[PDB]
């Protein structure tokens, strides 16, 4: 329950690193939060973890891309 | 990517199904269902493992279902949440 919240997802983004190509914000919007690893993150909501981010990503596009069945990305949808 | 499967090489459905060649005569579930979710023949007792999360799974009853037990055990799978 600590990662319902938007703003708790957010602060699990310290130690993010610099180099990563997706900031914080963007990704906790899209329900996701830092494991602590990498540039590794995961839903609050089905788990699913992303990582290896490339330029032009987007938070949004690969959560629905890979994990279609999430219900925050159906609702989101 | 942004995601990566435990066991590219059991990407493939057929790959997954010919990997029960020696699947235990004892074990129930069929081959077609266990690839089908995904699933491949570790090669001991009937313990398989998923390409997509690499979860295993073993000791199957009567009842169990393929797809039922690998979203109950690793529900966050790639391959559980593409289905
Ligand atoms: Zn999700
Ligand atoms: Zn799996």
């Amino acid at each position: 329950p600590a990662m319902y919240s938007e703003e708790a997802r957010l602060k699990s983004f310290q130690n993010w690193p610099d180099y990563a190509h997706l900031t914080p914000r963007e990704l906790a919007s899209a329900g996701l939060y830092y494991t602590g690893i990498g540039d590794q993150v995961q839903c609050f909501a089905c788990g699913g973890k992303l990582k290896n981010w490339e330029p032009g990503d987007r938070a949004w596009s690969e959560h629905r891309r890979h994990f279609p069945n999430c219900f925050f990305v159906l609702g989101r949808n």
